[PDB]
Parts: structure tokens; sequence; C-alpha cells
């Protein structure tokens, strides 16, 4: 067992190390929460990271890996955000005592060799035209969730289809794990927090605010039927200045091979300039 | 209430709950759990496993019978698969084992095929070349075993030498917290590999399928003239048997990697006499 000083940040990059001190813990009777984050975090983050602080007894593991398997090519890993510095400041700020740094050798020693092989719905949606984007998602998290062995791992509604996934990645491989989804941090107009929110100029970020706007206003003209929700989003979305709409579906809560029937999920992807943004929303068909 | 267990007498669980509430009770307790996963039809070269296991210890032995739907081709013949299951808990019970899960199908595959593994290349060769499937099935299987039972060991027969190396690499490469132990053939009076399929051999047959365990030993011993030397050997010993269609024989390193020329390696036999397919391999030492 390598140190770790309680009530501290504690940063180990080795998976040999990091899992060792959460056995020990877990072995001690202390509950493990596991908080996966690609880094560059922000409040949304944060909300996993303090919903995981209010479990009685537990000790948080935030990991902080830029997952290459996760990205379709060399251009998007290499412009993803990283600001390492902010990232550990704020852990300590939050008083969250072990970081997960691994690096990609430790990680990938391998390379691609053995992977998890996603359902039919990561094909779908945000997989549609990245058809290994939820793999790379998938076979990270599994790992994380081998070397970590958390009594729970926490995950954003706001990426809604990899929360639905690692549900399934959980029950189909009979993982001892409960999946804690938690909402959506939103700024105070509405947008969804994201990484991405910083590569909005002043006037995207104004018309960025149509996603959420959409999506409520869906959500409570839903009373009238789905269609009225999904008129309601496009007129908004429509409405807005330099928004090009990717999609915009009304779907079962679980995504699945199931119609919507009732409680369903609305989602929307859509690009300003260069950036993707995406955001959705609980629906409620025919109740007020 | 966890549910019940009682030492020193076999203990059948079909639910996975049940199984998995079991074992990490037991686990608390100062036992460390071994799991053998099979799929029923015991016999010997199983039993080797469970002896295996058993001598750890402070063992409690878990013994899985499942015959696995997903590692069956498109054309392998699940239905035809021996079923002997009472047999198999008696062979249990002679062997001290406590606990035995056999789970149904649905409760294994509660939402069908939807998330599954996918093995490495090594996956696409040698038994992989027939049934390119037959691989992601089992470390799919093995996975979900693995993560029910949560054992401190899991054992498998080097008979099935591709399948032990793959699940060694799925350990690996998922960062699994368990030790996989490989135990030896057990094999019959003149060498063939135990299996069930020995006994769809008619007499010629039979007396044939000799050539394969023969053939690799032979190797074996003439490794000590090299790689050329050892494949020569064995082809010759097969070439001396009637009716016997090898599919392949591969000298390749012992994670089956590309051959050695110097080393230790191991050499994998694969035949068909008439219907039935055997396979056999051994360790090699080259030089
Ligand atoms: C699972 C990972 C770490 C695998 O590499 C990767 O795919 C990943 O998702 O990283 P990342 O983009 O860093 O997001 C990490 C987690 O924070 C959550 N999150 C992001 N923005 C949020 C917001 N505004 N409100 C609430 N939760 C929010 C995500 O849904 C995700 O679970
Ligand atoms: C791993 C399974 C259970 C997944 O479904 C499945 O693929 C499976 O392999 O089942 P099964 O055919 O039942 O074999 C079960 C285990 O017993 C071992 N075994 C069989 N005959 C043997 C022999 N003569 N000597 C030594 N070991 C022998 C196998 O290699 C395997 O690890
Ligand atoms: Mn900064």
């Amino acid at each position: 067992i390598p140190a770790f000083h309680p009530g501290e940040l504690n940063v180990y990059s080795a998976p040999g190390d990091v899992a060792d001190v959460s056995r020990a813990l877990r072995l001690t009777g202390r509950r493990v929460m596991l908080v996966p984050t690609m880094g560059a975090l922000h409040e949304g983050h944060l909300a996993l990271v303090r919903a995981a602080k209010r479990v009685p007894g537990s000790v948080v593991v935030v990991s902080i890996f830029v997952n290459p398997m996760q990205f379709g090519a060399g251009g998007d890993l290499d412009a993803y955000p990283r600001t390492p510095d902010d990232d550990l400041a704020q852990l300590r700020a939050e008083g969250v005592e072990i970081a997960f740094t691994p690096t990609t050798a430790a990680m990938y020693p391998d390379g691609l060799r053995t992977t998890v092989q996603p359902g039919p719905l990561a094909a779908e949606l945000e997989g549609g035209p990245r058809p290994t984007h939820f793999a790379g998602v998938l076979t990270v998290v599994l790992k994380l969730l081998q070397i970590v062995r958390p009594d729970r791992v926490f995950f954003g509604e706001k990426d809604y289809q990899q929360l639905v996934l690692i549900r399934q990645l959980v029950a189909d491989f009979n993982l001892d794990v409960a999946v804690v989804g938690v909402p959506t941090v939103r700024e105070a107009d509405g947008l969804a927090m994201s990484s991405r929110n910083r590569y909005l100029d002043p006037a995207q970020r104004a018309a960025a605010v149509a996603l959420s706007a959409a999506l409520t206003a869906a959500a409570h003209a839903a009373t009238a039927g789905a269609q009225a929700a999904l008129d309601a989003a496009r007129a908004v979305l429509d409405a807005a200045p330099g928004v090009a709409v990717d999609y915009l579906e009304l779907r079962d809560i679980g995504l699945g091979p199931m119609p919507l029937n009732g409680s369903g999920r609305l989602l929307v992807a859509a690009r300003l300039g260069t950036t993707r943004l995406l955001d959705n929303i609980a629906i409620e068909i025919g109740t007020f």
C-alpha cells in the first residue's frame, strides 16, 4: 500500500497503487465512490463529486484520464482541453481525497486487444457517425471499475446515452456496483455546462441558450402530445441564429428497442460554428 | 438474509444473486473462493481442475455448470450437447465440492445478447478460424462468472490452451483481480487427451486418434534438434495415421504469438476423424 494521507488530496498514477489503496480502504469499512472524468473540470463535474461526497463514510476517487479509445481521430484527441493544475486545485477545494491520473501506457500496455462491444444502442444517436465511440467509453469504464472497485460510480445525465450504456454494461456483465445518475448542471440561463462551452464566442454563447429553451419548452408543451412537444422545440431551434440542428429525437427513457410510451427523453445535438453541443431532458407525454 | 450454506456438503444454487451472496459471505469468514467453470458432462479432466482448486488452503470450491449458448456456432449443436445433471452433482459430491452454480440461460442472459466482450486478434486464429465467434462467447460468459462469483482463483485446463491464453488476456486487459490457474491435460492411458468427444470415435478412429498425442510428444523430444525437426517429427506421426484430417499443426510461443526458433513454446494440433474434431497441444522447449 502506497502512502495515503486522510483528509488530503492523494494523487496516484499507477493503477496498482490506487487499487491497493482502494482495497485497503474498503477492507477497513470506508465506502469507495468513483467519479470518472477526462479532466478540464467545471461545476457539472463537481456536482458528481459532491453527490459522491455526501454518501456516509465514503472516500471519493476521481479519475482524470483523457481516454484515447473514445476519440475517433488523432485531431480530436489532441484538441481536448487539458487543465491539470486547475483540476487538482478544484478537487482539493472539494475535499476529494483521491485523484487517479493514469498514463495511456499504463491503461493500454497492449494497445487495443480485448475490448467491450456495446449493444445496438451504441450505433445510434451520438454513436451513429462515431461507431467506435461507445466501445471506447465502456472499455475504459469497465477497466476503471475493476481497478478502483467502487461501491458506487457517478455519471451525469448530461451524457444521458452514455449513462444508459453504462447501466447496460453493469447489468450485462453482472458488475457489483451501483450506478448513480446525477442531474445536469446548467448555467443561469439554462445552458448545460460542458467543457466545450469555452469554444463558443459571445454571439454563439448567446445563441446556445436555444437548446435548453427548446427542450424545456418541449417538456411543457408535452401535455398536448409528442408532436406538440417536438414542434415547440423545433420552433425554438429554428428561431436561433447560427444553430444547426444535428438531431432532435424523443425516445423511451431507456433509449432501447421500445416505443416512447408516456415517460421519455428528448435529446438534441446542434452545431454552433465548429462546436457541437448536446442537451436532453426528461419528458412526460400527456402529463401536466 | 444470506441464502443458506451447509459446510461439508454440496450446496446447489441456480440464481446468480444467491451464489454471489454466499460467495461474498464465505470470503468474509476466511475462505478463499475458487472457481471452476464447466459446461457439465463432467469427466476426469474436469475433476483435475476441481482437485487443483480443492488443495488451496481455506478453499471453498465453486463449480459452475452452464452450457453457454453464446459460444455455440450458428452451426454448433446446442441441444445436442451432453446434459447429465444428476451424475454431475454426484461427481461433485464425491469430490467434496461445496458449491455448484447451475444458472438457467434466462438468468445469465436476461436481456439477451447486448453488451459483450470482443476478444483481441488471437480469437480469429486456430480454433477461431472455423468458429470466428466462439471465443467472444467464452470470454463473455467467463467475465460474467467472474463478476458473479468473484473468486480469488479461477481454473482452466491446458486442454483448451487457446481458451486459457485468451482468458489470461481478458484478465490482464480488463484489470481483473483474480489469479488464472492453468491445469495440465488429463489423458487416457495411451495419451489421448480426455474429452467427451472421444466416445464418438469408432475403433479405427479411436486407434488412429492416438497419433495426435504421439505426434506432440515426439515433437517435444525432437525439439532438442530445433523447431523444424519438432514440426517434421509431428507431421510424420500424423502422416502415419489413416483418416486423420489435420486442420492445423502450429508451433507458437507460449502466449500464442509467433513461433520461436529458440526457447519455450507450445505446439498445437487439431484434426477431424470423420465428423469428430479433436484437439491437443503440448509445451515445447526449442533447442
Ligand atoms: C466516462 C468517461 C470519463 C470515460 O472516459 C468519459 O466518457 C466522460 O464522460 O468524461 P467527462 O466529459 O469529463 O464527463 C465526465 C462526467 O461528468 C458528467 N458531466 C459533464 N457535464 C455535466 C453537467 N453539466 N452536469 C452534470 N454532469 C455532467 C458527464 O455526464 C460524465 O459522467
Ligand atoms: C470455460 C467455459 C465453461 C465457458 O462456457 C467453456 O468454454 C468450457 O471450456 O467448458 P468445458 O468443456 O466443460 O471444460 C471445462 C474446463 O475443464 C477443462 N478440461 C476439459 N477436458 C480436460 C482435460 N482432459 N484435461 C484438463 N482439463 C480439461 C477445460 O479446458 C475447461 O477449463
Ligand atoms: Mn487554467
